[PDB]
């Protein structure tokens, strides 16, 4: 077996093997990827997503989030209260201003500690979600509003027809905004480009124990797990890596910088924060070896999580059981 340690692995491919984006996934996971839950791919020194950031200022991020944390230094959730509209430029000055920028720090270790020590103290503000793309139409190579979606690979596998569009997302950030402990929806794979800025760390447990932090999560969360046999589908929960050392948690590290790109797989709980002021890419996607991952993944009907118009095919397809009482929260 590959990666029987579930490292994070790091890829390098060549402009040749960027290429084919499929195949190249296919290839991570036969030298084990997938075990870790997380990889980073360096793209070839001769790609580039578009020629310059310079003209991104009047993109509007309707309604920034101001993260606001409740609990202790390691153990904590966080809210999103909803702010007045900026565009990327004012929202860049803001993340830059003396209240919200980065401290002083030695290294990427030493803003780690400083992000777990200090940030329940303040209340950073996330430009998240935001529907969009910043690739060049032009760029042909990984280009994350040009891939294949999660609509035909199920039509393509299963044989069946679906409703639904898959599109990407922007990400703006500062420091000390996070993402919380979640897999993605219906248990799909991401894929993260770094555009622009400072870094991310992250923070994944392996897809083969997922159980064991859906279970400390519940004896460190318990009004919540009483609320909702799934609340990490909220998305509010977060716990450090010296909470999960502490209990035994099996998970790995590691900082994205600009340029790079990062893939979750099924099933791979995620987490983290940003050094800095930030903007990144994302969007869910699909492989044949998904399709056993969303019929058995856990659902939210408590109705807090509430997502996409895509997900109730792939719950009324993959789930008929849970469809009518997920369809319930829904609505
Ligand atoms: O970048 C972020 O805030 C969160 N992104 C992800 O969880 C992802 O790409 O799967
Ligand atoms: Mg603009
Ligand atoms: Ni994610
Ligand atoms: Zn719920």
């Amino acid at each position: 077996a590959q990666n029987p340690n579930c490292n994070i692995m790091i890829f390098h491919p060549t402009k040749e093997e960027f290429n084919d984006f499929d195949k190249y996934i296919a290839y991570m996971e036969s030298q084990g990827a997938h075990r870790a839950g997380l990889a980073k791919i360096i793209p070839p020194k001769e790609w580039k997503a578009r020629e310059t950031y310079d003209n991104i200022s009047e993109i509007l991020i309707a309604t920034p989030l101001q993260q606001v944390a409740s609990g202790r230094a390691g153990v904590f959730t966080q809210y999103h209260k909803k702010k007045k509209a900026m565009t990327v430029g004012e929202y860049r000055h803001l993340a830059n201003s003396k209240k919200y920028q980065t401290p002083p720090h030695q290294n990427f270790e030493d803003l780690e500690r400083k992000y777990w020590k200090n940030r329940i103290y303040n209340s950073p503000i996330y430009g998240a979600d935001i529907s969009g793309s910043l690739f060049d139409e032009n760029t042909k190579q990984w280009n994350l509003g040009h891939l294949g979606t999660i609509q035909d690979l199920l039509e393509k596998e299963c044989g069946v027809v679906i409703e639904g569009v898959n599109t990407p997302y922007l990400y703006f950030g500062m420091w000390k905004t996070t993402f919380a402990w979640h897999t993605e929806d219906m248990d799909l794979y991401s894929i993260n480009y770094l555009h622009l800025g400072e870094p991310k760390t992250w923070y994944v447990v392996p897809p083969e124990h997922g159980q064991r932090l859906e279970r400390l999560a519940r004896e460190l969360f318990p009004g919540s797990s009483r609320g909702c046999g799934a609340f990490l589908r909220h998305k509010v929960a977060l716990i450090s890596p010296t909470v999960l050392k502490e209990n035994g948690i099996p998970f790995n590290r590691i900082t994205q910088e600009a340029g790079e790109f990062m893939v979750t797989f099924p099933y791979g709980y995620h987490a983290g924060f940003n050094h800095g002021f930030n903007c990144a890419e994302a969007i869910n996607f699909a492989t044949p070896r998904w399709i056993d991952y969303g019929k058995m993944a856990s659902q939210c009907s408590c109705g807090e999580a509430r997502v996409t118009f895509s997900m109730d095919a792939f719950v009324r397809i993959l789930q008929p059981e849970r469809y009518d009482l997920w369809k319930r929260g829904q609505d």
